């Protein structure tokens, strides 16, 4: 069964702003997603000190960037802590509201969309390049879930597909005019410019 949820008003507004605003510096979405992967990897590295059994679902702590020109998708995979069904919906809850509002006000005060991550809502920058985002996640304490949204004020959640052990996979179904983010040289340049100091291996898969 598929569950359909409405985004909180501020999020639906933020997502419309991101989609409708003229903003050429779209490449910032990647830094935001990598930064989110990095935080999940730190959380699993930290929980594994006190409880080593939390790494039974996978020892390797890494980020994989997977472009697929046939499906027109860019996949960002990590082996971080992952998210429970509760983490999924709770992170699309009241926490994001304060950040969204502060970001919304900053933009009116002259800040630009590249500052989105400082407000903890960097994920939504994925809608600068993606017409639809699918998020597959697996936490040690729960089952595998698939979150999906093409914006429009709603998102869906369902029990997920091939098992992934532990972590989060972000599948960006790119807009027709955003296929440059499938090119090896373009992804390399962006990772080098914005994510050069990430404390985890970043493997750019080739096709
Ligand atoms: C649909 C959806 C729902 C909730 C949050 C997101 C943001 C997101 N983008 N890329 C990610 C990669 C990840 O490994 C995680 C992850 O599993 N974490 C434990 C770290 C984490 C949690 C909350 C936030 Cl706000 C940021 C990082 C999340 C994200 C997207």
């Amino acid at each position: 069964e598929v569950e359909t949820f409405a985004f909180q008003a501020e999020i639906a507004q933020l997502m419309s702003l991101i989609i409708n605003t003229f903003y050429s510096n779209k490449e910032i979405f990647l830094r935001e997603l990598i930064s989110n992967s990095s935080d999940a990897l730190d959380k699993i590295r930290y929980e594994s000190l006190t409880d080593p059994s939390k790494l039974d679902s996978g020892k390797e702590l890494h980020i994989n960037l997977i472009p697929n020109k046939q499906d027109r998708t860019l996949t960002i995979v990590d082996t971080g802590i992952g998210m429970t069904k509760a983490d999924l919906i709770n992170n699309l809850g009241t926490i994001a509201k304060s950040g969204t509002k502060a970001f919304m006000e900053a933009l009116q005060a002259g800040a630009d969309i590249s500052m989105i991550g400082q407000f903890g809502v960097g994920f939504y920058s994925a809608y600068l390049v993606a017409e639809k985002v699918t998020v597959i996640t697996k936490h040690n304490d729960d089952e595998q879930y698939a979150w999906e949204s093409s914006a429009g004020g709603s998102f869906t959640v369902r029990t997920d597909g091939e098992p992934m052990g532990r972590g989060t996979k972000v599948i960006l179904h790119l807009k027709e005019d955003q296929t440059e983010y499938l090119e090896e040289r373009r992804i390399k340049e962006i990772v080098k410019k914005h994510s050069q100091f990430i404390g985890y291996p970043i493997t750019l898969f080739v096709e």
